[PDB]
């Protein structure tokens, strides 16, 4: 078995290997990458997402979210308070302000220590989940707006034609902005490209150990667990690496820099934080190997998780028994 310790693997494709996206994902899995839950792909030196980032300031962040924490430093939840709209240029200025800017630090490890020590005492503002793309239309390789759609994959694999669309989302981050422990909707893959700015640190649990994380989470968030049998679908809970180590949960960590792709694999729980002002783009995707994960994916039916239009068909076709209850949660 390749990669039996479930380490995060880093790949350096040539320009020739960068042509066929599906084929390269399948190559990475042949070397065991998926066992980690997360892989890093460094594009060939010849490649670029677009020519410059000089003209992005007038993109609108219609609903910036202030991420307010509750709990203790290593075990907390966050809720998202809606703020007034602002442009990317306004947001970048805010991120760089004395109130919100990255503190002085020695290296990424020192910054990670400071994040876990101090995150809960601040409420950073995140521009998340903004439909759109920063890839130039002329970028033909690994353009996250031109991937094969999940609906087309399901149709190719299973023969059923379904409604729905699949488009990318932009994320504008600042110091301490945080992504809570989660897997993707319907335990899909994700791909994330860091277009610009400061790094993003990731933590990930191997798919084969995801239920260990879930059991810890039920212990650590016992009221949330009673409220919903899939409450990590709410995307609000944080657990530090120190706490995961204390409880014997297998995980790994890596820092993504500007110009790098990350791929999350089906049922790979992940969480993380931004180091300073940055912009990422991400999208879900599927492969043939995903189908079995989609069929087994947990679902939130309590009403909190509320998701896209396009998840309807996935639940309806892959999880018909669950469909009725899940849809009640959506309505
Ligand atoms: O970058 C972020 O805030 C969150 N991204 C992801 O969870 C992802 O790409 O799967
Ligand atoms: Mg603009
Ligand atoms: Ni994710
Ligand atoms: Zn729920």
């Amino acid at each position: 078995a390749q990669n039996p310790n479930c380490n995060i693997m880093i790949f350096h494709p040539t320009k020739e290997e960068f042509n066929d996206f599906d084929k390269y994902i399948a190559y990475m899995e042949s070397q065991g990458a998926h066992r980690a839950g997360l892989a890093k792909i460094i594009p060939p030196k010849e490649w670029k997402a677009r020519e410059t980032y000089d003209n992005i300031s007038e993109i609108l962040i219609a609903t910036p979210l202030q991420q307010v924490a509750s709990g203790r430093a290593g075990v907390f939840t966050q809720y998202h308070k809606k703020k007034k709209a602002m442009t990317v240029g306004e947001y970048r200025h805010l991120a760089n302000s004395k109130k919100y800017q990255t503190p002085p630090h020695q290296n990424f490890e020192d910054l990670e220590r400071k994040y876990w020590k101090n995150r809960i005492y601040n409420s950073p503002i995140y521009g998340a989940d903004i439909s759109g793309s920063l890839f130039d239309e002329n970028t033909k390789q690994w353009n996250l707006g031109h991937l094969g759609t999940i609906q087309d994959l399901l149709e190719k694999e299973c023969g059923v034609v379904i409604e729905g669309v699949n488009t990318p989302y932009l994320y504008f981050g600042m110091w301490k902005t945080t992504f809570a422990w989660h897997t993707e909707d319907m335990d899909l893959y994700s791909i994330n490209y860091l277009h610009l700015g400061e790094p993003k640190t990731w933590y990930v649990v191997p798919p084969e150990h995801g239920q260990r994380l879930e059991r810890l989470a039920r212990e650590l968030f016992p009221g949330s667990s009673r409220g919903c049998g899939a409450f990590l679908r709410h995307k609000v809970a944080l657990i530090s690496p120190t706490v995961l180590k204390e409880n014997g949960i297998p995980f790994n960590r890596i820092t993504q820099e500007a110009g790098e792709f990350m791929v999350t694999f089906p049922y790979g729980y992940h969480a993380g934080f931004n180091h300073g002002f940055n912009c990422a783009e991400a999208i879900n995707f599927a492969t043939p190997r995903w189908i079995d994960y989609g069929k087994m994916a947990s679902q939130c039916s309590c009403g909190e998780a509320r998701v896209t239009f396009s998840m309807d068909a996935f639940v309806r076709i892959l999880q018909p028994e669950r469909y009725d209850l899940w849809k009640r949660g959506q309505d």
